[PDB]
């Protein structure tokens, strides 16, 4: 289940975060307007640029706490409320994270182990769900 | 609290990991008796290595999940049943436990962060008592 599932990226957190970060800008190539500096690199240039292994890191370290604290996949509006109010995040919308929990779901059912896929559906939404209550645009 | 001292550590897990392995490397250079291939490298020689990084992140990893599983920083018998029998482990004894976390404990109180390093001391004995009860000599 979920529970399992941030167990095993856990894991090896930095290579499916980084995988995970790299679907979601394949996917949704356009979402590097918030990302000016990785334009024309291949997933192996962005791998070797610091901004990018940093940010992915942070975002997939405090994404499994999230997931942690959550109760069947609706997160704490507590941590909600931290997201929406970080500095960096201030020309964001929930499209930026709708996106990034579509690819990570597809992701995972195109990857060949039994991660709980509709959990992970069901959390990305909540989570989309519970930055707008908190003030997400 | 402790509680909050594994979100503090999984909110940066790859940086706290090698900070806190090179102040146990350091503070005790025969330790490096279990780490051949880190013998003649300084600190950054060593977090230049990606198996380094590697290494330690997933460690500390597990090391987060038996200190988010301890019931008042009593370890699971469970937990330590299976750091005894890891493959990777069959050399050791409780001493080296012992060591790691004199050094953990040391590195938190210079951190000038607000860790509870009393939990984490009480944690590091009570693993070692655990490893001890679990079969380790
Ligand atoms: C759970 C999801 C995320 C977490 C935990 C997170 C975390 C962080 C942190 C800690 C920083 C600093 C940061 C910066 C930033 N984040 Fe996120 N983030 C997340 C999602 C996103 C998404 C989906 C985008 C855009 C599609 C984004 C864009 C940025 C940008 C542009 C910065 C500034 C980075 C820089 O200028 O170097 N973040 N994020
Ligand atoms: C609570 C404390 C500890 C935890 C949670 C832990 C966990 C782990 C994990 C997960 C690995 C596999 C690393 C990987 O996949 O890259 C590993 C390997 C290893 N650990 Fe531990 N460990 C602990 C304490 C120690 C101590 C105190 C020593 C020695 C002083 C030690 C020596 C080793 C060695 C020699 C390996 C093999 C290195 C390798 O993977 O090639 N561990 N440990
Ligand atoms: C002493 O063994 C270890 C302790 C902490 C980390 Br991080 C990695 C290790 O290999």
């Amino acid at each position: 289940g979920f529970k399992q599932d941030i167990a095993t990226l856990r894991g090896d957190l930095r290579t499916y975060a980084q995988d995970i970060f790299l679907a979601f800008l394949n996917k949704y190539p356009d979402e590097k307007r918030n990302f000016k500096n990785y334009v024309g690199k291949s997933d192996q240039e962005l791998k070797s640029m610091a901004k990018f292994g940093d940010h992915t890191e942070k975002v997939f370290n405090l994404m499994m706490e999230v997931a942690d604290r959550a109760t069947d996949c609706v997160p704490l509006a507590s941590d909600a409320s931290t997201l929406v109010q970080m500095k960096q995040h201030s020309g964001l919308t929930t499209g930026n994270f709708e996106k990034l929990f579509v690819a990570l779901v597809e992701y995972m059912r195109a990857s060949g182990q039994s991660f709980d896929s509709q959990s992970w559906d069901r959390f990305g939404k909540n989570l989309v769900s519970a930055l707008s209550s908190a003030g997400m645009k």
